[PDB]
């Protein structure tokens, strides 16, 4: 088997664990030993873990570069008496995001037989957004937002907003220099990652001070440190106002990164594809990266599942979870029989899709869901058994 | 004639201006007359008088009722340079705006043989916008303060926002009024109860929850005292989203629902801006301001100058007139005039329906750049085959 070195994996909740599971029976581990650290992230190993088992699969992420996360369930109040958690632990994803950085980027998976939202976009776009103190004003007077230098030599007093005539509501917000240069870092990283052109947008034109300091950090930033590495690729970075990327972004043909300073996920979510979206966490050194699903443990298709009936849960973005783990393993150790393999499991995917086996949601996105009769899909295990069966020709013919 | 009524009219600049005189000569004042108040907002008579015709048909709207707007060019530095003049005055529609109050609401006209961005999207979507920041450079280590002091002389109230330790960075503020709130809840269950559609208020309440829980409460309390019976009594409700469920509730919908949110650019981009319809609608129910989404269309202006052909939509523009015309029938009960305001909108709709269109609209579903010149018509052969169309309903309706 391909030797695959030091993988961080984290199991996760419901029907994303059983496919999960079953990514890595049937397309995992059949060709590749790894050394898995494996962290249980399920509700009840984090409820009895008090959730340290989460801060160490972030800790584990920091040492080895690479993570591989399944989804996991964020407890609200009714998983808290679903499960009888001891408490309502935090977003998992919030935890490790905290202690790693970085920007997440969401890329859709693309099958030419599969409609588009927007049907000129034939290659993926990739987004990356960045990621307040707010009060109720009881009535008439003055909200004012200082600024105090810390040798006390000055006081800047900006007036936000004389209430004249009832109260209201007001709001701070602030972004250290920092947090908005790891921002630009890892969008570089992004871009020189993939081989593709940058888009930063703002709305610069009306947030000039507090958007125009994202646009001359980034330029800043690429004229020191990356421009050379941009031109030897032949790609390049632009600002635009958010106004005209949006209008741009639609005429587009897809194919470059878009960093957004002001949610793709909802929209995909809409659109019925969120099992075709992928997504990265890109820490701003270029070295560490946490993969997953867009989407989160698809409950109700579990539900359906835990009550005997069929469920045609689309693997495609987790199956890319961990395509995009093991090759930017491989990047990092230079293992080509390691990028081989993961490019292949894309490119089997994606074939298989375009042969016309897929899931209950991609044959809904061809014909409406209305329209669909079983036997224009595969159901979640037959669908992992043709992608198993395609895979084994594919890496046997080379 | 039909009897029309009192009128606000506004005449604009450039393409539109253009377009905007051979909807009255060609659709509307062969078939109504009308108490028309006009105020000429082009760029040479908006300079000539120091901007003040614009807050005289400001006036004229709230005193009348119903207006409706050409577009007009907002003046830049390139502006000023253009016809010599002598200010760069602000935006007629900010001044109207704050002398009226209240929503915009944008609307799409859809045709069953134009593609919609979403395909199921067969009933539009009508979406409401709230419409200031005060935002500067932090330079380097230190506090940034919000605070609240009373105009009555009692104990001011601070938030810290942020000890800057390393470096600096940058820093805003934001605001909202009440009554601005309350008008918005006003205006959107007044929007919803005119169309009969529900109402979505999608607020992201679960990380401001000062801020936008203030949007959620102000809506629910008006919605129970003064709303709810009267939405139970149309079949429609109102409910409060999250963003992230409204977005894809909305594009997993048929459409036909208000959307108050705390879209242009996606008109841009999808090539649809001739067929985006807008009305200003205040809070008493009584005044709207309706024009076209889009602007005065500069690019074609040019053309049209240059000897060029040009086919430029009219659509949108058509339905602020009708629009304008629809709710100062309601006013009045003049079933006459909502039957005439009713039919030219069936008529654009028919004849582009039927195949005849302008090139916007061949573009959406040839492709951008696969229309050639048989596939639609010019800006006024389009509004002859309108004008021909628009007499030919209003003939068969006498029966
Ligand atoms: N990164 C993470 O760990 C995330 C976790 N979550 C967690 O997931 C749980 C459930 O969240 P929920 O709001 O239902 O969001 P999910 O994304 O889990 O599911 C939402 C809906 O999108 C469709 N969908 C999502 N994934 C797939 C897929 N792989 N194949 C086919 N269809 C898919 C299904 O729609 P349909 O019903 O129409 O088939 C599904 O019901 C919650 O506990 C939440 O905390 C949520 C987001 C992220
Ligand atoms: N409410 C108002 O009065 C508004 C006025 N304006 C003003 O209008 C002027 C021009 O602004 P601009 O940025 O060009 O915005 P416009 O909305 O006038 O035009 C933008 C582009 O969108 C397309 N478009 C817009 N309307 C139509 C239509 N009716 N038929 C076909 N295509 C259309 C055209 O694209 P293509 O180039 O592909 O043909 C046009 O070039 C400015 O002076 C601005 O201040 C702007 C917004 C609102
Ligand atoms: C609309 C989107 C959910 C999917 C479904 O259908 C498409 O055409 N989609 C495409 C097509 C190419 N590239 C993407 N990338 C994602 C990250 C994206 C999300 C949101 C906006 C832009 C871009 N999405
Ligand atoms: C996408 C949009 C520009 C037009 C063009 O294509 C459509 O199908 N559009 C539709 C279809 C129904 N309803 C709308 N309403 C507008 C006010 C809107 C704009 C933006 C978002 C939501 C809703 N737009």
């Amino acid at each position: 088997k391909i030797s695959g070195g030091s993988v961080v994996e984290m199991q996760g909740d419901e029907m994303t664990r059983i496919i999960w599971e079953l990514i890595k029976e049937k397309l995992i581990f059949p060709y590749v030993e790894l050394d898995l650290h494996s962290y249980d992230l399920g509700i009840e190993n984090r409820d009895a873990t008090n959730d340290q088992v989460t801060k160490d699969a972030a800790e584990a992420i920091k040492k080895h570069n690479v993570g591989v996360k399944c989804a996991t369930i964020t407890p609200d109040e009714k998983r808290v008496e679903e499960f009888k958690l001891k408490q309502m632990w935090k977003s998992p994803n919030g935890t490790i995001r905290n202690i790693l950085g970085g920007t997440v980027f969401r890329e859709a998976i693309i099958c030419k037989n599969i409609p588009r939202l927007v049907s000129g976009w034939v290659k993926p776009i990739i987004i990356g957004h960045h990621a307040a103190t707010d009060f109720v004003v009881p009535g008439p007077g003055k909200v004012e937002i200082t600024y105090t230098p810390s040798d006390g030599t000055q006081k800047v007093t900006y007036l936000v907003h004389n209430f004249e005539e009832g109260g209201g509501v007001a709001m701070g917000m602030y972004n250290q220099d920092k947090s908005i240069e790891d921002f630009a870092h890892s969008s570089f990283q992004m871009a020189l990652s993939k081989g593709w052109p940058l888009y930063l947008s703002t709305k610069n034109t009306i947030l000039k001070k507090y958007d125009g300091r994202f646009k001359d950090i980034f330029q800043e930033i690429y004229d020191k440190q990356y421009k050379s590495q941009f031109e030897a690729q032949k790609i390049w970075y632009e600002h635009r106002l958010i106004d005209d990327m949006v209008a741009q972004a639609m005429k587009s043909e897809g194919g470059f990164i878009w960093a957004c300073k002001n949610q793709s996920d909802s929209v995909a979510q809409g659109y019925g594809s969120l099992g075709m979206m992928t997504s990265v966490l890109v820490c701003p050194d270029g070295k560490t990266v946490e993969a997953e699903a867009a989407h989160g443990t698809v409950t109700r298709h579990y539900r359906m599942y835990q009550k005997g009936q069929e469920t045609s849960t689309n693997p495609i973005a987790s199956i890319f979870a961990w395509t995009r783990g093991l090759a930017h393993r491989a990047k990092l150790d230079n293992n080509k029989e390691l990028a081989f393999f993961a490019n292949a499991l894309e490119e089997v995917s994606i074939e298989t899709i375009e042969a016309g086996f897929m899931t209950k949601d991609l044959a809904a996105c061809i014909k409406g869901l209305p329209n669909v009769q079983r036997s224009d899909y595969l159901n979640t295990f037959e669908f992992m058994d043709k992608l198993g069966e395609n895979l084994k020709i594919k890496l046997a013919q080379a």
